[PDB]
């Protein structure tokens, strides 16, 4: 039937919803802030093959980029996917003990810099697809680890591995800090027709462009958007999310959106050259469509997802 | 709160994967065929709400049409959205007994004249929003039926329900045909992981292309290749599958629709070029589409290439339901 050599992996973006932060410790119990994000269906796709030439080859064209070494235990910084390597050192280092000889190959679908946890989900799309293959004892929580961890090694992070949760548990997650540093991941089960009526009043917009009374209000405001989630009160749910978002080129397609029936706007990123968000009636969100695709940008469909990162072997 | 006066319906399109015609007494069955289709994330969108003011509102903002008129049982026809009148007419006769006041608003995430079962597509989500506004006892098959009946008197389409089973139940669904008449509808279980592997070997592209001036023994194989098909299918075995798939994509209907035009050859070969191993024109009209199976390590290529075209690659995934609807 099937050579099973071969294993895949998808791993999915995720929006920003909402977030309140008070990086500054003040309350009795040292809550920092809360993240309502949600897995979006747009994708990370990796594909790893196994190989038997002793070849290591890291393929990412989206990224216009191509990498080929020999096979050994640990290969060197060359300014050119370094990420991969980690990601491979780190495998070699900690499980395998041994070098190993395949294919990785990987893209995006939407551009390089749009601020939707890309290099967060690349991370953990092609760390599933190392522990699928080599059946590497890692749960759904070690697995954002590792990839949290990875990621801190190249670079440096704040508000702990929050998006390496939304890419590996997937679904709608209400994220609670602590200390800015701990991280208390409730992953949400939400009727399915409230994602479905949060999606027929959106649009995601591609622009291709690349005070202390509120911070003591934050913790309410977080009971009441998980109130509002569990009693499906869109009336509040939609009130407080418009609040949540309360001179360039961006203002000018906001006020273009507001004109053609959007009620409420938000950019993020890379807050510039990525994506808006609007909320719009449903019976209005054709016409804003069709006022949107004459711009420059384009209009991204999408629903939210119920999971995260899946893989599985052909 | 919420105020519940309003009900939305979404209801996905569909993509014909595989299919063959045997006419008629080659089998003893009377089998005239199969065909394998499977909902796509690509739908059409419907609100209605109530209102009191003895008003019918229809608003079809996606092809420019908008009517009103004055509540009462029967709607004749006048050339402006004549299908939501049959709708109408049909929940007021059979239903109701009543005149109804409310407002129809709906759209699709494709163009008009696309080959994704567009027509049953609205029909199935329609009858389902007055379905759930006024509590009618109307399973899933229920709503097929009637949407196939009203599809056929009140239009002209025949060849059978393909079109409003799937977009009413959704999924991967094999049927079979037989005398023309039972249509034998095998709702099929499908392992997530069969449907992943497809989307990550499938590429769709809207070509926006405008055309101009440029077998009596093989078809016995025809139910021998369904049921290899159900079984690679079962089996999960997607070597035979893609290879399956791959052999009833040449035909002569197939070949014929991408050689009878310079353009849409040439875009074949260019997906060929690309990375592509196998595709089909559909629907080859206003808003014809092809659909290729690839590589999953060069789609991003394909996609690319594709892209520089005056067409358009649409995303999209297999789904698992049918018709859902919901009020707020
Ligand atoms: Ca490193």
């Amino acid at each position: 039937s099937n050579a099973m050599k071969t294993i895949r992996t998808q791993t999915p973006l995720r929006l920003g919803l909402a977030g309140g932060g008070t990086d500054i410790n003040l309350y009795c119990d040292k809550y920092t802030g809360y993240v309502l994000n949600a897995t979006i269906s747009l994708y990370i796709h990796c594909t790893l093959i196994k190989r038997e030439d002793g070849k290591i080859i890291f393929d990412s064209p989206d990224t216009n980029s191509y990498c080929e070494y020999e096979s050994k235990e640990f290969l060197g910084n060359d300014g050119k996917l370094d990420i991969f390597k980690s990601i491979y050192n780190r495998i070699v280092k900690d499980f395998t003990k041994k070098p190993l000889s395949f294919s990785l190959h990987t893209y995006s679908d939407v551009p390089s810099g749009s601020g939707l946890g890309g290099s967060s989900t690349l991370v953990v799309g092609v760390i599933k697809a190392f522990a699928e293959w080599l059946n590497l004892p890692l749960g759904e929580y070690e697995i954002a680890k590792l990839a949290y961890e990875i990621e801190r090694e190249d670079l440096g992070i704040v508000g702990g591995a929050q998006d390496q949760y939304a890419a590996t548990f997937g679904g709608f997650n209400f994220m609670e800090f602590y200390n800015n540093k701990r991280v208390i991941v409730n992953p949400l089960r939400i009727k399915n027709w409230i994602a479905s009526e949060l999606e027929a009043r959106t649009v995601l917009y591609f622009t291709n462009i690349t005070s202390l009374e509120a911070m003591h209000a934050i913790k309410q405001d977080a009971i009441k958007m998980k109130e509002a989630l569990f009693r499906a009160d869109f009336g509040t749910l939609a009130q407080i999310l418009g609040k949540s978002w309360r001179n360039d080129e961006l203002e000018r397609i906001y006020k273009l959106a507001i004109d053609n029936g959007a009620y409420s706007g938000k950019t993020s990123g890379a807050g510039a050259g990525g994506f808006m968000f609007f909320f719009v009636d449903p019976t209005k969100k054709y016409n804003l469509i069709k006022a949107l695709r004459k711009e420059q940008g384009y209009v991204q469909d999408f629903s939210f997802t119920k999971e995260g990162v899946k893989s599985w072997r052909i």
